[PDB]
């Protein structure tokens, strides 16, 4: 398709990020080429051609809908959005936009 893509690496590697994490909230933001996110510019949450295309973060509970102070945060910077949820399985996460209206991401 032509929406924006994401690796299945990537993911495994945020959702593990998230699971080691827990229950503190990871945070990164998405980056790569072209048009598949397989990067992460790490940020300090515990106490050519790349592009930042969002954040990802994590939830301790089982929800992965974001929340007004998530879509204060999406609209700061980046097109896209990744929220992962406990228990951070294979499809524990959404993508949202800037406005945060969930998305769809490609796996490649
Ligand atoms: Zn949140």
């Amino acid at each position: 398709g032509s929406s924006m893509k994401i690796s299945r690496g990537l993911l495994k590697t945020i959702l593990e990020a998230a699971k080691s994490a827990h229950p503190d909230e990871f945070i990164a933001l998405l980056s790569g080429s072209k048009d598949v996110m397989d990067e992460l510019i790490f940020l300090p949450f515990v106490s050519i051609g790349m592009k930042v295309f969002g954040t990802v973060h994590s939830h301790p509970s089982p929800s992965c809908r974001p929340s007004e102070e998530d879509l204060s945060l999406f609209t700061r910077f980046g097109k896209y959005h990744i929220i992962v949820c406990y228990p951070y399985d294979e499809n524990s996460w959404k993508c949202y936009n800037r406005k945060g209206e969930e998305v769809e991401l490609e796996v490649v």
